[PDB]
């Protein structure tokens, strides 16, 4: 019935940017167009209306992912175009993806089916430059650090304790380990380093946390980027790099205004991992959505242990917001997998491998609960799923006391988020939220991981390799242990073990490392190996794509 | 130098009570008493007041307790006292001791040295009724619960389900487990129970959690006695009995007016265990207190890993009281004996254990900080306690972040304790508290459990055996899992392990129980084995106590 993605995308008619911006009360001369469906947008927006009151703001997430799916964009844009059609003045705020996996993996939607933020082909791609501003921007101060050892080594930086490596928005696996400076002392200093993808580099998350390109300036200068020979930090401030970083971010510190299908204004801006970082759009494109609107929808990376968890203890902990509703968003067929069901008989009907997932559900509504935020939870439709399955996963939500609502956003656009809007309408006119962040940052650091960890993982306790307590250690007299605490380990479950589906019991979490962003402002325990920098396929997806004479793209979705 | 406490307690001169009450604005009508060194006060007082502001609210703790010896009381008289010498408007409210302890262990001061609320005989024994007043509401219940079962038994309850057991005032050990209702038909049904200690009874509990007497009959008329054969909970409210305990309780619900050695006025109301319950002196005489004065000292029960805890997340909870200042009392020995050393070499110097052993103190005044309540240590000096010892301790609690005072208040009455006082007023006056307490009660049980025992106890996780997770399921599916949970754990150690001395690390609670209280209101998971009716020792000390012709009462003290 339904076509594909990327021909839904290309059919739709978007509106000029310009007439949105318009329509929400930005001033032309605040807009910078890049053609005409799509514009920067200017930080004097907010700072002329910084007094009125904030829209009210929902937050999207999800259950612990499952190679099953979940759809947790479609479900945004969805809620965000239903709320337009009900009449209400609301933005979507969304996460620009990284070029590399659209040649690996494929690039997909934002979104998908008939709920997506449009041009889809540009948003893969170049968009507006501003992963290619942090590229930059993040790699100069490569060049700075190693300029700086050849001219003279005057801060006296001990070469082999850098930390800063250097970034790119491909998946290229071959530069993770590499050793520079070689060829002589005409050369620089030879010294062992890498790459990562461009979306993980800090400058990344601090665009994300910045409040405006002077503050994301203040955060360039405290970034640390390695050690002196005496075990001193040294950081960009010291190379004084941050003046040029923030000049290479001058068009990047704005966000873009872009459409959804039924062209409800959406902004996509920033877009940092969810397990190193905090997996969040931009606090300056959320903030000024809560002025420009009356309703704020935007979502956060990976299951709502992670992304929402960083989503209220980072994001709306700098920011001051107070979220009024989250949306969690689940399927029949990701629950069943939590509660056994191999991927190939997913459409076998079993509503008791269904009741058995549903914890891991009942966990993520219990957690969202933990920092006064009231839940709705949505189901992504699928169509072999049957009415006893639907209706069980009904009984099962109201009795763990959430609003639950079926979506078929994908395949109806706006109209099939309706009954969902309702409900969440329904939901913040009748239960306002009494947002907290879940701890107090005068906690130590492994208060704060134990926190995280026991209310959030269901964790019995924590544990730490000898090398973890070195770096706490460190950390803690250097005086960074009243920093926000940013977990970064598996998604595919509670645990750090990624082969335990559901809500698992009688385990614990091993921090193996801990490492430093005080640019973005906090630490970052990592329980397994942290891929940063992921590779291509057997085949990747480069192979097949091609545009011919007309522009006729092909191979790419 | 010192004269022995007992003595002490006789020679001063002690102002009459209605003297006292007067010069707090208690008319004399308010007043009934009891000698002219005793008063209850009316609840009338309070009616009067309650729309006057609290004066301060400053609790007195300590750190885990050893045989060494912390002496809490002590602090909490003589800071009380160095209070009013200062020139303050100030009370002391502390709980009144069990009567039998005064005959197996001997009875011992209301404080101690010159540190002691009086008159001292009295409180020790019968003081004005209050014990006796819970022991026969207690025990009329009891004997309801049997005329019940005799009477044709209505209520359909398995009097093998029966769980309010028999209370008295005295060690005996031989009244733990016993059969009643034997000799036939004609003399009630034959059951197993028991007697506990009349101040661990759910009735002197109440009375301490208690808002007036109708606020105590409401309470009393939640009490769950026992079961149905169909496993439906049976309760006071359905024997009808509480009109007729809350009859027996009509002048227990008054606090009583007394005197510290230097005529400081003071109450002592209530006084439950604080294992099973929360430790705490009565909220009707704390409330009033603060009415009354510009500043309330108050103490808890054992360490500050449970009375301080349960004081905030119970006693604060429903008074909606919100601390200023918390007083933490430590020794130098009970330090070194957390460090490590032996009870006999305690006298031996030894800088070492005594930094190891401070871990224990810092973990407190951390715990502490965790409520939002600003800590001052109180050091009792001790003679054998060097200066390198001393200082040491003073670096260690700057270090740490807390204030600290030498009290010598054993010693010298109030003008040992005027540094500690002024260390007070000086927090009071610049780092005013942001209470709030640990958890929230829509958490379930083992959320609120594992909250308390992670972020107090330093504990990895919870374990639970299978019969206390069916008590947890039947508590819960009962209606009362969004109870407070007290934790009846060992005093000794942070751990349930009360061989583990100082700050233990990688050990998990062991939850074997759990026992409900629902008249006071909370839900009661136990660790070790609690001795709900301690025994007697070897030698009593009931064998060297007598009184002669003159009234000369010697082998008591
Ligand atoms: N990737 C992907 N995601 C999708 O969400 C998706 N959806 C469809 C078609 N959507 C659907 C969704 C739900 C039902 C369904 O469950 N129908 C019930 C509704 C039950 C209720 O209202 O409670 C019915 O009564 O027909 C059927 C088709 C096809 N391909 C997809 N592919
Ligand atoms: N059970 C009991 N408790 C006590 O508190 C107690 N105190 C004394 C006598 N009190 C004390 C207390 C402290 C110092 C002491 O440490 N003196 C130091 C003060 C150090 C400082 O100010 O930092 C000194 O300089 O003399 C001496 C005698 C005797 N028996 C007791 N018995």
């Amino acid at each position: 019935k339904v076509p594909s993605d990327i021909e839904i995308a290309q059919a739709a008619k978007m509106k000029p940017v310009m007439e949105l911006a318009r329509g929400l009360g930005i001033q032309e001369d605040e807009v910078e167009l890049y053609g005409k469906y799509k514009a920067k947008i200017s930080l004097d927006v907010y700072r002329r209306l910084k007094d009125k009151p904030d829209g009210k703001l929902i937050l999207v997430t999800a259950i612990t992912p499952t190679p099953a799916g979940e759809g947790k964009t479609t479900t945004s844009v969805g809620l965000t175009d239903a709320l337009a059609r009900l009449g209400k003045r609301v933005m979507v705020c969304l996460r620009e993806p990284s070029l590399g996996p659209s040649f690996g993996i494929k690039g997909g939607a934002a979104g998908g089916g008939y709920a997506q933020v449009v041009p889809m082909e540009d948003i893969n791609l170049h968009f507006t430059g501003d992963i290619h501003a942090v590229t930059y921007a993040h790699n100069l101060l490569a060049a700075m650090v190693d300029n700086h050892l050849q001219q003279g080594n005057v801060l006296n930086i001990d070469p082999r304790t850098i930390t800063w490596r250097r970034v790119i928005d491909l998946n290229d696996r071959a530069l993770r380990n590499i050793v520079i400076g070689l060829g002589g002392k005409a050369n620089g200093v030879p010294r062992e380093t890498g790459f990562d993808i461009s979306v993980a580099s800090e400058v990344m998350a601090c665009l994300c946390l910045a409040s405006d390109l002077m503050d994301l300036k203040e955060r360039f200068s405290r970034i640390v980027v390695g050690y002196t020979y005496d075990g001193k930090p040294v950081t960009a401030g010291d190379l004084e790099a941050q003046g040029s970083m923030a000049l290479l971010m001058k068009d990047a510190i704005k966000p873009n205004l872009v459409q959804t299908l039924e062209n409800t204004p959406a902004f996509i801006h920033g877009g940092p991992f969810a397990n190193i970082a905090h997996g969040c759009n931009s606090i300056i494109a959320t903030k000024t959505a809560l002025k420009l609107a009356d309703y704020v929808v935007t979502e956060a990376g990976f299951g709502a242990d992670l992304g929402a968890e960083k989503f209220y203890d980072v994001k709306c902990r700098y920011a001051g917001f107070k979220p009024d509703a989250t949306v969690i968003v689940a399927t029949v067929r990701a629950l069943k997998m939590h509660g056994g069901v191999p991927k190939s008989d997913l459409a076998t009907e079993n509503l008791e491998a269904l009741r058995e997932g549903f914890a891991n559900l009942e966990k993520h509504i219990e957690n969202i609960g933990k920092f006064g935020v009231p839940a709705v939870v949505a189901i992504n439709a699928f169509p072999t799923d049957t009415e006893a399955e639907l209706n069980l996963l009904y009984e099962l939500c109201a009795k763990a006391g959430a609003e639950v609502a079926l979506s078929e956003v994908w395949a109806k656009g706006g109209e099939g988020g309706l009954e969902l809007a309702r409900k969440v309408l329904q939901t913040l006119e009748s239960r306002p939220s009494n947002f907290h962040v879940l701890y107090n940052l005068d906690l130590s650091i492994k208060d704060k991981i134990a926190k995280i960890a026991t209310e959030i993982y269901g964790a019995d306790g924590v544990n730490y390799t000898a090398e973890a307590d070195k770096a706490i250690q460190r950390y803690e007299s250097l005086g960074y242990g009243n920093l926000p605490v940013v977990m970064a380990k598996t998604q595919y479950s509670f645990s750090d073990d990624m082969t335990k589906l559901g809500r698992p019991r009688n385990f614990t979490i091993t921090v193996r490392e801990v490492r430093l962003s005080a640019g973005a402002g906090f630490i970052v325990p990592i329980t397994g190996a942290i891929m940063t920098m992921p590779g291509l396929p057997k085949r990747p997806a480069a192979c097949n794509i091609d545009i011919d004479a007309d522009g006729v793209i092909t191979g790419l979705f």
